């Protein structure tokens, strides 16, 4: 359930929430985003995340 955070935006992804709008169910892992998922506030790739 380990949250990471947007280095561009600050954006959180959290896994107990998901991101549903973007088909990703609530309790999804971080490591298991889709391949093309990106920050949803912003745009920015998963590599500028970090573990937050
Ligand atoms: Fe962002």
């Amino acid at each position: 359930m380990k949250k990471y955070v947007c280095t561009v935006c600050g954006y959180e992804y959290d896994p107990a929430e998901g991101d549903p709008d973007n088909g990703v169910k609530p309790g999804t892992s971080f490591d298991d985003l889709p391949a093309d998922w990106v920050c949803p506030v912003c745009g920015a790739p998963k590599s500028e995340f970090e573990a937050a």
